[PDB]
Parts: C-alpha cells; sequence; structure tokens
C-alpha cells in the first residue's frame, strides 16, 4: 500500500469542511465567552 502522494480535489472540500468545524467553534466559542461578559439590563428596585 502507498499512494503516489496524489492530491484529491476533495482535499479542498474535506479540508475546508474539516477546518470549518473549528473555525466555527472558535467564533461560537467566543460568543459564549463574550455574551456571558455582558449581563442583560441589571435589575432595579434599588
Amino acid at each position: 500500500m502507498g499512494l503516489p502522494g496524489r492530491v484529491p480535489l476533495w482535499v479542498i472540500l474535506l479540508s475546508a469542511f474539516a477546518g470549518l468545524l473549528l473555525l466555527m467553534l472558535l467564533i461560537l466559542a467566543l460568543w459564549k465567552i463574550g455574551f456571558f461578559k455582558r449581563p442583560l439590563k441589571k435589575k432595579m428596585e434599588k
């Protein structure tokens, strides 16, 4: 066994799709660490 090192066009899709998962998770991950860093309209009643 051993491929000639070919590069399947899918590599771009399979990769782009693979990296998308992390690339998204970072953006979403921040949001959790972001939104959470912004409490909604504090309470009142003094």
